[PDB]
């Protein structure tokens, strides 16, 4: 059997500049980082002309006939979605296997859950069938499967982070090319940043989007130098800018700055010696603090020889 | 006692764009990587009231009366420069110690020997006196000791490569600001590049420099994908341009491309299965091929308690 896991991510700056058609016309820049919340998958080749699916994340535990393709009932779309593309792209005969899947964060959450799971399933298949697919190809394949085959709309930063891993500076160039600049992060900066962070779960746009894109640049420079204070400043200036309301009762008992991400989730930047104070105050509210650590590795698979 | 060592580096691309005023007017771009050839230094404190210098690199072995500053005789300048600068910057009392020094590469070379050694010496002092100097500060201080305090001329890439380590893409911005993008390099790309390389020792400008600067961008993007062939092309395209004579007996032996670095030093890029041939032919010349490996760490020091 083969197993695989992929990490979820945190958007540090540039969020949105990667989404079409803004990226297509102006070009996007994003700085993100993978965290220790994962999507897992294991694939074991069975010889019962069947395909069993135990997708805890897709509330699905059915069995199907080992076909060449599997219709998208709307159940276990991610797994079926990956499998179908694999059979087509390599023209392989139907396969018999049992596949299990589960995630560390719910569907929404806003941490790239869906893209991370797809990458994770791909990695399993890659390991399971020795597919000639590396980081770039995997991310590409993942996006294509999720954003086209399944008709799911989103940016491009999630597939790549899950596949590549660590702290990345991504350039989304026109003609949908993408450059991933894998950044090495000194251990003290990584530690300082985490001790400075709290994860809390509760036209003229363009002109704004340009500022956001520009923030990816200033944030890179700021964190490379370990200047968390400037990072905090950049987040605030951004928050102020993305307002000129729902639950800012969280920002009420806050720290230095904050940034709101998809799926109802605030990334606070606090003074390390006050981080605990912030976590207790936020914990009194209706939401909860999500403990985490940055993880340097991207998706990967391994085999267990029985 | 304390010990330290710093690696030398290979100028992969953009060489020259880091030199002022060009870096200050147009901005510089550099892609370089440290290699397993080092500068070593050990410093042991003593209560003899003397300062003993044994520098195999500066070819000096003299004892001096412990002072606050040391006259730049023209002997062990590097050590004297660092020692003086540290005594001044930190307003410290005269020091008594024994200091040993040696390098794995000669004066000219073209691997940044001098800057690497200054960084190494600085690292020994930093380790020695628990000085508050990190990567950025160390590089800058090294550039200042060498370039100003000692009048020696040159670029900036060398000081930063030595202190940072690994594959770096440096931005030497206008108004002399510097950004080091520490790049995580996949192991297989590094191994592929290492088996594809041979190290062998023996007004219209600016328009030419704009290309050398550009190459840094093309080279980064080529090596991040493992496209060594594209790297060869860029080096080759850069060669023909560096011609619009001396000991080119070396390039006479076919490979994919070659590149010369500031003095008796050619970098050749060859197909792995053909490397041994290239290496054998060149060694049959009047010079020798220097075996190397890329090293991901920058300068560092350690203490030995007794």
């Amino acid at each position: 059997l083969v197993r695989s896991k992929a990490p979820l991510r945190l958007g540090l700056a540039g969020g949105g500049s990667d989404v079409s058609p803004y990226s297509d016309i102006y070009g996007g820049l994003i700085l993100n980082a993978t965290i220790n919340l994962y999507a897992y998958c294991t694939i074991e080749e069975t010889n019962s002309g069947r395909i069993e699916i135990n997708a805890y994340d897709a509330q699905c535990c059915k069995s199907y006939l080992s076909m060449s393709q599997l219709e998208i009932d709307g159940e276990a779309s991610l797994i079926k979605g990956v499998y179908n593309r694999i059979i087509r792209d390599y023209r392989l005969e139907p396969k018999s296997f049992k596949i299990t899947t589960y995630n560390d964060a719910p569907a929404g959450s806003g941490l790239g859950t869906s893209s991370t799971m797809v990458v994770c399933i791909l990695k399993a298949f890659i390991e399971w069938l020795s597919l000639p697919l590396g980081d770039y190809e995997t991310s590409r394949l993942a996006y294509e499967i999720e954003r086209k085959d399944l008709g799911l709309s989103g940016g491009k930063q999630d597939q790549y982070a899950a596949a590549f891993g660590g702290f990345n500076y991504m350039e989304f160039l026109q003609n949908d090319l993408v450059i991933v600049n894998p950044l090495k992060m000194k251990r003290w900066i990584v530690d300082e940043l985490e001790s400075s962070m709290v994860l809390y779960f509760t036209q003229t746009a363009i002109e704004a989007m340009h500022k956001i894109k520009q923030s990816a640049i200033d944030t890179k420079l700021a964190l490379l130098k370990g200047d968390v204070g400037e990072f905090a400043r950049i987040l605030g200036e951004g928050w102020e800018n993305k307002k000129k309301e729902a639950f800012d009762v969280a920002t009420g008992a806050g720290a230095m700055a904050g940034k709101v991400s998809g799926a109802g989730f605030i990334m606070f930047v606090v003074e390390p010696t006050r981080k605990e104070e912030v976590v207790r105050a936020l914990n009194n509210l209706n939401g909860f603090v999500m403990p985490f650590q940055f993880i340097d590795d991207g998706a990967h698979g391994w085999k267990i020889y029985s």
